[PDB]
């Protein structure tokens, strides 16, 4: 499927809002959101939303000088092979609150300052109909 | 049916106000306050008026019983017998409006974001949902 991949040349700030719609193909295994400090794909990550369909998780992580931080994981798996969804991902002060069919899913505490956020990635096994930034 | 509830904690940058239903067939408007309280005349840190009758979307504060200066978005994204969905999203500069998942205006702070304690949701308007986020 076509990845999503955009500037941010600014950073974000608190009120931020990440808003994607999508269908999570028939035979997916995972698909990711990383907001990434840099243009390079190894380059610190502030975060990385991670379902995964095929181990029924969703993993939230951060990246910094090439080394994973402490995983969390979000309660059940917000989305269903052959569904669509929408997920808003809204920057705070204090991290990052992910929504997932108009419920609060989870917040992962930032670990990166939001001003280092250079760009937005989603890709993986994700079918997008539109990526915003609001 | 209108939406009023409060919140405890008010609202920091970073809150979601997300909102859908259908305007009305015969729509006249209706509004998204950001009210600081309870009561009747309470200040308004936002006041989001879509007027379907005069085809304008007004925004606005209210503060000593004395509505502001108004202003006015660009062109109306609503039309009668239509469903819509709205976000209000706060930041530390100001409310940005959402609609149909397109950018559409961004009123500025007035009133300190802290005052904030209720949400209402009233006028010609059928909602679906009234999410905090
Ligand atoms: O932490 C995010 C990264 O996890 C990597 O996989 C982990 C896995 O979650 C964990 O349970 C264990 O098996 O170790 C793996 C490697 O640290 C992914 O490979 C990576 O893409 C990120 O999702
Ligand atoms: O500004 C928000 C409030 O406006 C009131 O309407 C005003 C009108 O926009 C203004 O031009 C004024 O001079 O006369 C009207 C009031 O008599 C609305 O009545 C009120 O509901 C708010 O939307």
């Amino acid at each position: 499927n076509v990845p999503h991949k955009s500037s941010l040349p600014e950073g974000i700030r608190p009120g931020t809002v990440l808003a994607i719609r999508g269908l999570v193909p028939p035979n997916a295994s995972r698909f990711h959101v990383n907001l990434l400090c840099g243009e390079e794909q190894g380059s610190d990550a502030a975060l990385h939303f991670n379902p995964r369909l095929d181990t029924s998780e969703v993993v939230f992580n951060s990246k910094e000088q090439g080394s994973w931080g402490r995983e969390e994981r979000g309660p059940g798996v917000p989305f269903q092979r052959g569904q669509p969804f929408e997920v808003l991902i809204i920057a705070s002060d204090d991290g990052f609150k992910a929504v997932v069919g108009d419920a609060q899913y989870h917040h992962f505490r930032h670990r990166l300052p939001l001003a280092r956020v250079r760009l937005v990635e989603v890709g993986g096994d994700v079918q997008l109909d539109s990526v915003r930034i609001f």
